[PDB]
């Protein structure tokens, strides 16, 4: 486990995996308090510890990130995995939308058009994940 | 809710991501393999008893399981509890080793049994 603030750094391991181009799986709470799960692509600002995913403004995982402001953020490629948790808001302005899009398109690939995108903002807190990774 | 993509899909080989909730109501969210009976809806990750995620499977009674390979995906909920039973932890056993391969032994598995009755995921896979 690592507590993520301004005065932590991850493990050189954690980071690289999080550079990585991985899928990722973006857990929120619905109104009865039950997980939502979804997958998701999703980007890590070490200097920030801000994690992003661009996503349809008003689609439910959006509602859920802005209704209770929590997110996790997980992904594994066999041994290796990490959870970053944090919390959550929703960002529509359309500067930040476009950072947004450029940062997933170093990742992933550019995204493909979306007039209604908006961006789920997480403020990372807490990382679960594989032994080796965590430092 | 399940196609005949979304049930091949859950047979091949992929790993997950186990969400449940810890005493604060807070998403624990670890990686785990996972299987899953058709016939009974009936989802299973084998852990170590008295493990975070076993405590939370039992304390709060919600499970999801989560899987993505590319543009499928699936998150499978619904109500879990452990099971600890002998013949139920070898039957669980098995049934991993068809998945993914025969697990290490550990004296101190347990099941985590989730029954699905809600499903999300990728809309090619859902009917
Ligand atoms: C992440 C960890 O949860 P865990 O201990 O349930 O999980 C351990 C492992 O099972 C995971 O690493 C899992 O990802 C490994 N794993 C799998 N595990 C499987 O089980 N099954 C699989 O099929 C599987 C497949 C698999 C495939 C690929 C892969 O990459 C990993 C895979 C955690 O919260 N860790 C916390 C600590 C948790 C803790 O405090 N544990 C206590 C026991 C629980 C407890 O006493 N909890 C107290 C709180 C204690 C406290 O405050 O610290 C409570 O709930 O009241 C202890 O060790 O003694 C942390 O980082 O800090
Ligand atoms: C699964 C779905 O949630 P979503 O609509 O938030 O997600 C849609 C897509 O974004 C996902 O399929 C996502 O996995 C797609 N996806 C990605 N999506 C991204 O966005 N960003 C990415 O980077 C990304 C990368 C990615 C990579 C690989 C991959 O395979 C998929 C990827 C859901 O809950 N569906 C529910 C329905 C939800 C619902 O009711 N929605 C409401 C709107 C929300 C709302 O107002 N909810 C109400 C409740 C509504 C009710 O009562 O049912 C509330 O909470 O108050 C509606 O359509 O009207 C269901 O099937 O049952
Ligand atoms: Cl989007
Ligand atoms: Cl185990």
């Amino acid at each position: 486990m690592a507590m993520v603030n301004t005065t932590t750094r991850l493990s050189d391991d954690a980071l690289a995996f999080l550079s990585e181009r991985h899928l990722a799986m973006l857990t929120t709470l619905r109104a009865d308090n039950s997980p939502h799960v979804v997958a998701v692509g999703f980007t890590f600002d070490p200097k920030t510890h801000i994690a992003r995913v661009i996503t349809t403004g008003g689609s439910q995982k959006a509602v859920n990130a802005d209704r209770s402001g929590l997110a996790v953020l997980s992904q594994v490629d066999g041994a290796r995995w990490l959870s970053l948790e944090g919390r959550a808001a929703v960002n529509s302005d359309i500067d930040a939308v476009r950072d947004a899009e450029l940062r997933y398109a170093q990742r992933y690939r550019t995204p493909r058009p979306n007039p209604r995108r908006v961006v789920i903002e997480v403020q990372i807190e807490r990382v679960l994940g594989s032994a080796d990774l965590l430092d």
